[PDB]
């Protein structure tokens, strides 16, 4: 009999109806890249950058007799320099596969110039500096070191305890970065009893611990936390754009029917003062 | 000795009486069936669906020199089918049968109309897959593994932890389903000294957890539970509708005094995200 | 000396005062009669009562493939019949003990009646049903089993646990039903410390609990429990009505000046869904 | 020289000065009495009351078959009788003494009529009933039982526990008596922490528990208390009312130049039902 | 050179510069001296004042036969005397001091009167009244028993049993006087975890306790209280007024050139019943 | 192949590229500067300043006996001398390094203005006296001596009898000074069972202790607070401005090719109250 | 008679002539100053300046066939900086002298000015370069190496062979300089037969040698001579300038009554090409 079967067999009849192609395509997930926003940004034209801090001040003022001569002060300075650094990529694309899905030339345009943010940040954050790396902030901060001590340390007071830190250096903070993992697992705080300390079963948690903005990102290590101020203790200066180009001749392109596109950034960092932001650890790790 | 005894013995007269009958028919109680409003609806022609969906993306950007040669990168994508399935079901009422009970007919109308739905929600929650069943929402869901490490468990830490692992992969969830054995025995928590953490004995608790509805469910067995995105993870496309048909000629059913009353629908489902659903149990269980 | 004794001393003359007799006669006090208007009412005309209940539904649906033959449902019926009861007594009186205190026989007329509705009520609650009794509630509806563990035991926990169970049978509860002195145990409820959780020595506490109303009746025995629905469970029937009549001549009390009084009731009783009733123990009993 | 001396020395003319007299005369204190006002007021005209009472009663309705015998009750019946006895005191005084302070015979009637009240409320709470006495509440009130058991043995979870005995009785409770000095060690209660129940340190506490009002009188003994109805629970009459009389030929007392004066009183007190009070020690007392 | 030095040396030229004079005097600190406010005030004429009040009753009132004699009662009066004292002092002045600073003659009479007061209010507190001293209310008041047994001594526990005794012997207290260095230590409360029982670390404590106004002065003993109703027991009598007599002619202060200021009290206490006044300690002195 | 190496190989072509200099100067953060704004401010015309006090005042104002001599009493004064200390100090730049740094006489000027105050409120806070220093008011302050014995001591409790300790001088406190560590430390309270007395993670800590404004410096030593009346215990005296003054010729620095640069301020403090301040260690120390 | 004597004899009226002045102060010689005019002269700001210098070139062109490949040729640069001396001088006068005669002012800084010009000179035409001097163009010029072999090499010949040398290089010279003794010498040769080999000495022209003008200064050491392109291979920069200034205001001048001019510059020199500039001695032997 009729049927919906496409063998050869008589009766067969499946090759009149058509599949239907539901429209649009399923993109992957993208993270959020929120680091760069807090720093402060700003433009170079050159490869390395120079800037002179203040070092000393003796400041010897004392009281002085009628007859008696004053004291004299002296002052100390120093010099900082920096680079910049390029991170780049490629692709190649056939021809006869463009002009086929119309959706695809644009679609490579916006999955390059993405890829360059994710490493981008991640050399913001953590870069070891050698090789061809970035210094981060990460690897340039100071360490945590308890200014007074508290009987039973939790998550919460280890915070508190940097910003006094940060505070007794004439630096106060005005930021918190941690992983989500731990942003969570603080909502998870338990008394002796078995309450919640920050924590609501029937509602949300606002980010805000202490009256500073805090903020999550997967870039940062688990069990990690660094506080301070970013606007005024860093910047990030632009020396390249992250523009895309597009070359029909690169090697034998030509006589082959391709084509290759390309994407860079050229961006540099510098901190200003790296006794202002603190680097510590959540766990005691006794 | 004129009793209201039946039995055939001296002065039983027990036949005089006629028993009275109540009106009505009682029946069997009946689930609620609500999986189905969870995803989305939509309408289909054909047999089978296809979509396209992006399956990875490589992003090998790093630093360079100054004269090397830049990395490379990639695209991948995929192509992804679904078929329709058929339900149907019916039975052989006798013709003497009817016309007896005025009321029967609409029973066994109601009653094939309402065997549709256990066994589509039956195969939308679990079905193999395999030859002609479908593919259901629990079976492509991904394991539960708890992302951190909590001093005690308790099914709010658990439901928590779900939503963390959801975040994680750039997937937020929505909304969580269980076993309202399980949502009796989260309003039954307390304390070390005895009070009640979210219970009420005076009163009721809200139907949500964590800012996501919950929604109770007999379907899902006591210790497992179901969280995601059901508005956009998945959809439900019909192609027929529950249609009942009424025959007296099928086979030898005329020189037999029979009728076949049959019911079918022929729906589908269709699952876009198999990552963006978390299924675990709501137990330690270790 | 002119005194108010009795005696057969000279001078008593303590016998012309009189004693004087307060009006009326001081009674025992009544009990409430709750458990009747908590079912529904009807009026019954024969000896029994029988209607008809669905039992199975073999439901069969399965997916079936373009050229296969579809599967087989049926279904079945019973029925199930009850019978109404009398429960009666008597009373009685001499005849010149009657004429004498005139109101003796309106208050026998009073009492006599009045004693039938606790009987009714035990019968109603608690009667095994076996011979001559009624079949009760309590002996017909489901034992108490743990749906879910709890590591204490609460008597609010579980009264919450038979709800649970109730509603896992697709039947919720409408009402809870328990000793007056448990219900006053409920506020004695201390913490480890030694607050009150629900009561409140400088007020009341409500007769809610889980948001179903809450009935204390000394017929309940003390340490045990009765949840469910009643108005769409179980019903009554009225045969007959509260009948008293005299009788001068009963036996050989024409002989013996007396006279009797007779009160009969004739009720029936209509169960029809046991499943929606949970019979327990307040307490652990383990 | 001259001085405010009164010696015999020279110059002393301090006898010119008189002495200022402080106007009225100051009282002792007074107490409340204010047992009268919670039992019923009446009038008696003889020596004797007597009323009769329908004690213990028993019916006997069963169940019954088509052809058996139906069961048969009783009643009874008890009469109950007083008596009315008088209280009075007297005091006599000189005629020189009066006729020169002329509110003494005020001050002696007052003090004559309200010293009667307070034997009369001594009388009233707890008399022996032994002798000339008059029996009182006390005496004849039912002894406090635990119906259920609590561990902690706390003066508020009596009272709860002595209300539930009394309501188990069908004899509601309408007040509580007991010393102030009980009522002040029951403001100052502790929890294990240390923190107030019940007393405010900048407040005041309500004279109601457990939603019955609460008379504190020093007439009740330090460590108990006494609980029920009193509007409905007894009643006083009044044979005689408060009369004081003045005499002068009394005895020897017109050659001696005296008088006399004599107050009475001659009250009852009836108790219709003796088992709705309670009586109690607040203290576990083992 | 030319110096600031005022040498006989060469080039001093110190002495041309004066020195400036800050306007005012510097006082000390004094006290409130609110005592006499708490008692009522009056003036009387003489210098002796008397009052007569009732000092016992027996009432010995009790139920008698028919034919027995009553038992008799008694009273008793009394009278009781005080008497008025003078306080006085007085200071010289040269003539040629005066008119040489004008504002000293205003500081010696105020001087005068503040040296009045102190010692007004310090004999009103507490004077032993021997010799030409006054009776003060201290050892003139009944010391502290505690009614009942608390399990925990606490101040405020201690001040509640105070009120408790004042009012078994019928005389209800209207306030509350004692050091200062005590209501901050009633304010440092404590649980047995550190909580605070009455006052908050950011905010201030209002002035009462158990509805009694609480008066902190220095006047009272550290680690002494006193309480009672100041305004119904006890007064002031004003014979003088605290004029202020100036004289030139004392001794020889005509030809010595000086000139005698001096200021005179004369007032007198009156406190009429000693037994409405608890004077006691908070510590558990054992 | 041209790059940017500096090496001596071919293709270098790294010298062409020079390095950009930052606009500014990276300098050293400020602390608070404020002490100065507590205390009072006035202007002064001279060298010296005086005031005169009142110290001592005998009262005898003894109860006297008619016709005896009165007793007398007597004043005192004094006056007390202050004198005004210049502080100053000056920096010696050469001729070369100005004019090729144009920002150096800005930024000396600046330092040497900055470095005047820190100086001047260091010598406010705490200077013994000798020699030309300033007597500040930490050596006038008073020792802490508790009235009172508490058992646990917290920062706050020591406050608070710091207060006390104040008041009980007639001299009450306005302002609290302490460490930021301190302040810090205060906000991490914890109960036993692990919760917070004053600190909120989700907000902050207004600066307010028993009603009392605090401000935290690090002039303050970690463990040390100086409670008391600021603005009327104490006056600051400005006589010279802060003006700089530079000049080319100072000794032989004309034919050294050298420029000074001089600051002075020439101010002075005046404490009326030494004993409205209390000093004391916050710490236990024991 | 009257003649113009002095004596003291008849006539001699000579002493009414007042014998004139010349106006202007008849000065030493100096040198012509030519060693600057040579060099080129800028402008430079700060204290170092660095230059970039070209030290390589490949230049592989060549000829190439139809279809054959073309040869790359690459760079090489690297980077050099020097530094600015100081040189200053100043004398001191008496503020009568200079007030009596107006030109002497002048004078002496005309005189300071040349002294400067003197010494900067001095300093350019050969220093060590060593402490503060400046590296003149003497000590770094290449020396002499004859390319062609000679019979007697005069010193005419040596020099022409020095141009020749200079000239192989592509650096042509463009003058001598040599010592005026040195170039009397020259041009004092004599012939075998007697006659002059530099022509004859009846040309009147300027001083030139082999078509370049020789520059006669004092400054060189006699028995040597340089020779190079000046214009295009070393530059003078001036910082400063030979500005004079005044000081009255000094060590102790003020009181002394006397004042300083001072004279100073600062200058730098900078030499591209050391390779330019051929240095030696005219003598063969020595």
């Amino acid at each position: 009999a009729i049927t919906s079967l496409t063998t050869n067999a008589d009766g067969s009849a499946g090759a009149t109806v058509q599949t239907t192609r539901l429209p649009g395509i399923r993109e992957l997930p993208q993270r959020r890249m929120t680091i760069r926003s807090l720093l402060a940004q700003g433009t170079m034209e050159g490869n390395t950058l120079e800037y002179v801090r203040e070092t000393g001040f003796t400041n010897a003022a004392a009281p002085v007799a009628e007859g008696a001569q004053k004291p004299e002060s002296s002052l100390k300075f120093d010099l900082v320099q920096t680079s910049a650094k390029v991170i780049a990529h490629w692709m190649k694309a056939s021809r006869q596969i463009l002009s086929d899905s119309a959706q695809l030339q644009s679609f490579i345009n916006a999955r390059l110039l993405r890829g360059l943010e994710v490493v981008e940040e991640n050399q913001l954050l953590n870069g070891n500096g050698t090789g061809q790396n970035l210094l981060g902030l990460l690897p340039q901060a100071t360490a945590f070191a308890a200014p007074i001590t508290v009987a039973n340390a939790t998550a919460v007071d280890r915070l508190r305890l940097a910003l006094l830190q940060a505070q007794l250096a004439e630096f106060p903070a005005t930021g918190i970065v941690l992983n989500p993992a731990d942003w969570a697992g603080i909502e998870l705080l338990k008394d002796t009893q078995g309450r919640y300390i920050l924590g609501n079963p029937q509602g949300t948690l606002a980010p805000t611990l202490w009256g500073l903005p805090v903020v999550a990102t997967q870039a940062m290590a688990a069990g990690q936390f660094l506080t301070g101020a970013f606007d005024a203790g860093a910047q990030v200066f632009d020396r390249w754009a992250a523009r895309v180009e597009v070359a029909t001749e690169n090697q034998d392109d030509f006589i082959k029917n391709m084509v290759t596109i390309l994407a860079e950034e050229r961006l540099a960092l510098a901190v200003y003062r790296p006794e202002s932001f603190i680097k510590g650890s959540l766990t005691a790790a006794a």
